[PDB]
């Protein structure tokens, strides 16, 4: 393979996930499965600017920074079937350093999820997703990220996250599933003394005495902007964040002394320039364009190759 998803240039996050996962698929001595590949394919520096009426609220009068810097980092997980590689698993996060100011200090947001249903035995399916997902909550624990959030929202019809055109017979989880689902992944990072707990946004800020909506973390395309905005109040919050708990997790990494001690992160990857992956939208624009789909498996093979072929020479600019 001239350009393979291997020959794209690696990474420590990269690095670090592919191995977990390659540590996992080889103990588990299943015949039927391959190698896992994992690249980072966009990183770059963000911010995400506070909205007209909590600015007027809160950063007008002081009391809240205007913005709040993340890095921004696009993912992608790929299998080897046939001898030809399969882009099953993107994942896009917002994280949120030391340098930044509080109340996004050590924290990292998912942005987006996906998956196209065609993973090598499809046992190991939902776990290799797991072994990611505790991967990327391991790796950014070790650089020192204190807090992890999930919205834990399924997709709509007529609309998909990264991948353009998902298998007519994978289905979508409904709500109680893609909990249940998180729950499933988050237990096991417990376990491995990776997650100290986890809890709904609603307990969370019952225990951590939250009494304004400025102390409330503030994420880009989060959820808890648009109802602050929609509500120009702390009660109003505490009948939303009840109402919605059971969506919004709160994956505490590192806790009690050892949180204060703490060094800065320093990320030691380089910035990818991207344009295709930057956000979700340019990636859905060139498959609607090329007429590609990862709808059945050859078709998938054919679009994570057209994926590649695209990556690697918009690099290379
Ligand atoms: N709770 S579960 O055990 O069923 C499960 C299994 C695997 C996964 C991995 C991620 N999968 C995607 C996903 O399927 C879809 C995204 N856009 C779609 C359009 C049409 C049909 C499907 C998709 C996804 C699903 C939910 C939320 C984000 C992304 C997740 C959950
Ligand atoms: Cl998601
Ligand atoms: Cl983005």
């Amino acid at each position: 393979m001239k350009f393979s998803a291997k020959r794209l240039p690696s990474t420590r996050l990269g690095t670090f996930l592919e191995n977990r996962v390659n540590d996992f698929l080889r103990r588990q001595n299943h015949p039927e499965s391959g190698e896992v590949t994992v690249r980072v394919v966009h990183a770059s520096d963000k911010t995400v600017e506070v909205k007209p009426g909590m600015k007027a609220r809160f950063v007008d009068s002081g009391e809240m920074a205007e913005s709040f810097p993340y890095r921004t980092k696009a993912l992608f997980a790929f299998e080897e079937i046939d001898g030809v590689d399969l882009c099953f698993f993107g994942m896009h996060v917002q994280e949120y350093g030391s340098d930044c100011p509080p109340p996004n200090q050590r924290r990292v947001y998912i942005s987006y999820l996906d998956s196209v249903h065609f993973f090598r035995p499809k046992c190991l399916r939902t776990a290799v997703y797991h072994e990611i997902l505790i991967g990327y909550l391991e790796y950014v624990k070790k650089l020192g990220y204190t807090t992890g959030h999930i919205w834990a929202c399924p997709p709509s019809e007529g609309d998909d996250y990264i991948f353009h055109c998902h298998p007519p017979d994978q289905k979508i989880p409904k709500p109680k599933r893609l909990q249940e689902w998180y729950k499933k992944m988050l237990d096991k990072a417990v376990s491995e003394r990776i997650v100290h707990d986890y809890k709904d946004i609603f307990k969370q800020a019952t225990e951590d005495r939250l009494t304004s909506a400025k102390e409330l973390p503030y994420f880009e395309g989060d959820f808890w902007p648009n109802v602050l905005e929609e509500s120009i109040l702390s009660q109003k919050l505490y009948a939303t964040m009840e109402k919605h708990k059971e969506v919004f997790f709160v994956i505490r990494l590192i806790a009690g002394p050892a949180a204060n001690s703490l060094p800065p992160i320093v990320d030691p990857d380089p910035l990818i320039p991207c344009d295709l992956m930057d956000g979700r939208d340019a990636f859905l624009t060139l498959a609607r364009d090329k007429h590609l789909e990862f709808s059945s498996l050859r078709r998938a093979q054919w679009s994570t190759g057209c994926m590649l072929v695209e990556l690697h020479t918009q690099s290379q600019d």
